[PDB]
C-alpha cells in the first residue's frame, strides 16, 4: 500500500518521455491567453534527489536525462522541458530532477491553475512545501481517481489532465481507463495524458482495448522502448497516451523521437513510435 517511491526513477527513460510530451502540451496550451488547468491525479514529491541513496541503487537517470540534458544539439522541442531542469542544476552538475509538479510550476502563467494531489505520509508534505505562497496551486492528500470527478470541468474550461499512476497495484490498469471515462464525460474537451509502462505488453493491448471500448476519440500513442518486449526484464518501453492532443503535437513527435531514442538507446534496441490508437 504506498510501498512505491518514485525516486528509485526520478529522471529516467520514462520520466523523460513523460515530461518531453507534458512541457509540449503546456506549450501549446499557452498559445491562447485565456486560463488553463493543469490537473495531476498522482503528482509525486514535486523533486527528487538524484544522489539519494535510491536514485543510485538503480541509478536509472543516467541512463535517462543525463544522456540529453547537456546536448548542444537539442531538438528546439525539448528547450522547455531541458530548461526547468537546468533551472534546478545551476551548478551544472546533475543533481536534482523536477517533477512533473515543477515543470508545470515554471511553464504556466501566472492566470493558470494547479490542482495536484498526493497520498503518500512522506511525499504530500514534501509536494506541500514546494507550493507555499504559490495560490495558483492547489494541493491535497487525496485520491487522484477521485479529482477526475470531483474537480472537471475547470471553470477555466481549458486544460491538461496528466494521469500518471505506479501501477503498484495491477487495479491501475482498469482504474485508469474508468478514471478517463469519467473526466471526459465532465469535460470533453480537456487534454489527457495518460503515461503507461510497458511490463507485461499483455496489459497494455487488453487496457488499450478497454480504452478503444469506452468511444472516445481522437487519441494519440507515444511509446519509447529500450528494449524488445520481454516477460522477464521488468520495464523495457514506456508511452503516453493521449486524448485530444494539441495540433501540433504528432508533429513534434515525430520531429524529436528519433533524437530521443538515439540519445536514450546509443545500442539501438527497441523503438520508438507515434501513432492513432482511435482517429478523429
Ligand atoms: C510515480 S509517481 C508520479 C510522479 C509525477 N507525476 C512526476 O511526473 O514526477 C506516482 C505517485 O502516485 C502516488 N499515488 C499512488 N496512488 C495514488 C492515488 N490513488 N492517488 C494519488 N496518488 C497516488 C504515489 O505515492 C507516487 O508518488
Amino acid at each position: 500500500m504506498l510501498s512505491y517511491r518514485h525516486s528509485f526513477h526520478a529522471g529516467n527513460h520514462a520520466d523523460v518521455l513523460k515530461h518531453t510530451v507534458q512541457s509540449l502540451i503546456i506549450e501549446s496550451l499557452k498559445e491562447k491567453d485565456k486560463p488553463f488547468l493543469y490537473l495531476d491525479t498522482h503528482a509525486g514529491a514535486g523533486r527528487y534527489q538524484l544522489g539519494s541513496e535510491h536514485a543510485e541503487r538503480t541509478g536509472e537517470y543516467l541512463e535517462g536525462i543525463a544522456r540529453i540534458w547537456q546536448q548542444d544539439d537539442l531538438p528546439a522541442e525539448l528547450e522547455a522541458y531541458i530548461n526547468v531542469v537546468k533551472h534546478f542544476n545551476r551548478s551544472g552538475q546533475l543533481r536534482y530532477y523536477p517533477g512533473s509538479p515543477l515543470i508545470a510550476r515554471l511553464l504556466l502563467r501566472e492566470q493558470d491553475s494547479l490542482q495536484l494531489t498526493e497520498l503518500h505520509p512522506s511525499d504530500y508534505p514534501l509536494l506541500r512545501s514546494e507550493f507555499q505562497k504559490d495560490s495558483r496551486a492547489r494541493v491535497e492528500k487525496a485520491d487522484g481517481f477521485q479529482q477526475l470527478k470531483a474537480k472537471l470541468p475547470p471553470v477555466s474550461r481549458r486544460g491538461l489532465i496528466l494521469i500518471d499512476p505506479p501501477y503498484e497495484m495491477k487495479t491501475d490498469y482498469q482504474a485508469v481507463v474508468s478514471g478517463i471515462a469519467e473526466g471526459y464525460k465532465r469535460f470533453a474537451t480537456g487534454i489527457y495524458a495518460l503515461w503507461y509502462p510497458v511490463v507485461l505488453r499483455q496489459q497494455i493491448k487488453r487496457m488499450i482495448h478497454d480504452l478503444e471500448a469506452t468511444g472516445i476519440r481522437k487519441i494519440l500513442q507515444i511509446e519509447l522502448a529500450v528494449l524488445p518486449d520481454s516477460d522477464r526484464r521488468g520495464m523495457t518501453a514506456s508511452g503516453m497516451i493521449v486524448i485530444n492532443p494539441p495540433w501540433k503535437l504528432e508533429q513534434q513527435m515525430n520531429n524529436v523521437l528519433p533524437w530521443l531514442h538515439s540519445k536514450l538507446v546509443p545500442a539501438g534496441t527497441g523503438h520508438a513510435t507515434v501513432s492513432w490508437i482511435v482517429p478523429e
